[PDB]
């Protein structure tokens, strides 16, 4: 409750801390969803990106 962690949100914040853009993991994020991984992730930016 009080410490609810957030998963869904880290994946994010993380990224985000690595030099990229909030559009582009919020985005690859809003559409890849839960089922995403580590490693698709990585992927989605190295093209997209």
């Amino acid at each position: 409750g009080p410490h609810m962690t957030s998963e869904l949100q880290m994946k994010v914040d993380f990224f985000r801390k690595l030099g990229y853009s909030s559009s582009e993991i919020h985005s690859v994020l809003q559409k890849l969803g839960v089922q995403a991984d580590t490693n698709t992730v990585l992927g989605e930016l190295v093209k997209h990106g």
